[PDB]
């Protein structure tokens, strides 16, 4: 059956790095370009990786259709910003850089907001790092914690479930790399998100940034602020919102 201008040739790929293990591989793409080959066990509905093109999504460079199926992607350098946050880099992350990564995500997913889409999996452990605290959204392939409770108890996952777990993201960067709910297991987040807890203001976090996730977290989907919103406000958070913020002890 008919592939597209995406399909390249099965082996037009040099894998050389294991990276992970579904199982991800670092390459060489006809001898000259290194990419990131993430390769399936037993792609036929990519066409959401195929239609999505901006700077703060990792690009789709091309698929191969046949089992074992491959995804070939821009390589990116320092891998999971989970990993980022939780290893060396951690305890050197103050807040400038910090909500500097976080407008990054923001800026991709107001693309993915203006084009209709849904990402379904936003957290730090689907967002990639490069160089120069460059980061980018990645895997549109249970996360409970991460996930608003009208998408986790209903199955609605619209933009605005997103916004929840944007928010979520938020303090995974801003405790550099916490699980999120710290003590509690799945079933109690979910007793208690519903009776309205909230996690509290992470420490030295200022509070305007917690007012932040508090509105990302609103019962009413529709009265979650938009990425576009998001964007706009950590780009200009320094000046607009925090402009007396003093360097702390870890942010
Ligand atoms: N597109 C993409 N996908 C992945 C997955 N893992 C890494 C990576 C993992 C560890 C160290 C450096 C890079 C990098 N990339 N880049």
């Amino acid at each position: 059956l008919a592939k597209d201008a995406w399909e390249i040739p099965r082996e037009s790929l040099r894998l050389e790095v294991k990276l992970g293990q579904g199982e991800v591989w670092m390459g060489t793409w006809n001898g000259t370009t290194r990419v990131a080959i993430k390769t399936l066990k037993p792609l036929q509905e990519a066409q959401v990786m195929k239609k999505l093109r901006h700077e703060k999504l990792v690009q789709l460079y091309a698929v191969v259709s046949e089992e074992p199926i491959y995804i070939v992607t821009e390589y990116m350098s320092k891998g999971s910003l989970l990993d980022f946050l939780k290893g060396e880099m951690g305890k050197y992350l103050r807040l400038p850089q910090l909500v500097d990564m976080a407008a990054q995500i923001a800026s991709g997913m107001a693309y993915v907001e203006r084009m209709n889409y849904v990402h379904r999996d936003l957290r730090a452990a689907n967002i990639l790092v490069g160089e120069n605290l460059v980061c980018k959204v990645a895997d549109f392939g249970f996360p409970i914690k991460w996930t608003a409770p009208e998408a986790a108890l209903y199955g609605r996952f619209t933009i605005k479930s997103d916004v929840w777990s944007f928010g979520i993201l938020l303090t995974e960067l801003t405790t550099k790399g916490r699980v999120p709910y710290p003590g509690m297991v799945n079933r109690e987040v979910l007793d208690q998100v519903e009776r309205g807890y909230r996690m509290p203001c992470p420490p030295e976090c200022p509070e305007s940034l917690h007012d932040l996730m508090c509105q990302c977290w609103r019962k009413d989907p529709e009265e979650r602020p938009t990425f576009e919103y998001l964007q706009a406000f950590l780009e200009d958070y320094f000046t607009s919102t925090e402009p007396q913020y003093q360097p702390g002890e870890n942010l």
